[PDB]
């Protein structure tokens, strides 16, 4: 009989995401995770598999990907995801449970950005891995290990480059993404989809948003601020494309950099960071190589 799914036993409901409703199984003795999708949402299921299957894409920070499976309980099949399970869950979860040391808030955007570049990077060869672009970056789509660092996941809405022909993989859908952290050149539609660069570009804005999340939480003698997502000051709940652009594009603000922050070196060459990432200009940003190279020296 099967492998995967048949001899995992679902023990834990963690939630509904987007696509697939998740839970924490026990695989062989071990902890694993499982996102269960039903069959009118195979599309979703077999692109996020066909992602996460992609030639040398493994990372220690991008999920650890296990296998896509069918399980037929008697009455529906379901599909699943299995990958290795994160007990901190998101990084969005661990900012509002605690808060960090300088350590640990470089440990958190370094892990990050060494994901993201892993995905962005094009490797030549058979074995050659395409470039990557998230296209979903946030938070909530990161998961925080044991041993402080993130890792990647969610790579649902990703696209793949074919440098060989200049394509992107699928025929790609304007505003797919979670819209508090989409670029400005997507929420006013000025993206330039025949070029895979604007995506890479559009992730590291996202990843700026997201440094901004961490470096809130990063205490140093006792001060440090609050959790809020990005533009909690500026936009509601659930805020429209409308309600964004209006913020980022037409009054062209950016989340608020704190007096506190030039006070320390670690957080002053975050905030350096951020403004780079969240220029309106996609090519100006910094790349996640680039970035990855300055928290490695910065720690
Ligand atoms: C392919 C796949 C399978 C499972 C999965 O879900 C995971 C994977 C790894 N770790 C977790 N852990 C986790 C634990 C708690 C919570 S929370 N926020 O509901 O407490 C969220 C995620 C979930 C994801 C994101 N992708």
């Amino acid at each position: 009989g099967g492998t995967i799914a048949r001899t995992i036993v679902l023990q834990e409901s963690i939630g509904k995401g987007r696509f697939g409703e998740v839970w924490r199984g026990k695989w062989r003795g071990e902890e694993v995770a499982v996102k269960i999708f039903s069959s009118r949402e195979e599309r979703s299921w077999f692109r996020e598999a066909e992602i996460y299957q992609t030639v040398m894409l493994r990372h220690e920070n991008i999920l650890g990907f296990i296998a896509a499976d069918n399980k037929d309980n008697g009455t529906w099949t379901q599909l699943w995801l299995v990958s290795d399970y994160h007990e901190h869950g998101s990084l969005f979860d661990y900012l509002n449970r605690y808060t960090v040391t300088v350590e640990g808030m470089i440990k958190l955007a370094l892990s990050t950005a060494s994901g993201l570049a892993h995905l962005h990077m094009e490797i030549v060869g058979t074995q050659g891995k395409p470039a990557i672009a998230h296209r979903d970056l946030k938070s909530k789509n990161i998961l925080v290990k044991k041993n402080g660092t993130c890792c990647i996941a969610d790579l649902g809405l990703a696209v793949r480059h074919d440098s060989a022909t200049d394509t992107i993989d699928i025929a790609p859908n304007h505003r797919v993404g979670t819209k508090r952290y989409m670029a400005p050149e997507v929420l006013d539609d000025s993206i330039n989809m025949k070029h895979f660069e604007s995506f890479k570009r559009a992730d590291i804005y996202a990843m700026g948003l997201v440094f901004w999340e961490i470096a809130r939480r990063c205490s140093i003698g006792g001060i440090h601020e609050d959790y809020q997502l990005p533009y909690y000051d500026l936009v509601p709940s659930d805020p429209s494309v409308e309600e964004m652009r209006k913020v980022v594009c037409e009054q062209k603000l950016r989340p608020n950099i704190p007096n506190r922050w030039q006070s320390c070196e670690a957080l002053r060459v975050m905030a350096k960071i951020m403004r780079e990432c969240w220029y309106a200009n996609g090519a100006a940003r910094l790349t996640a190589l680039r970035i990855k190279k300055t928290l490695s020296q910065l720690s």
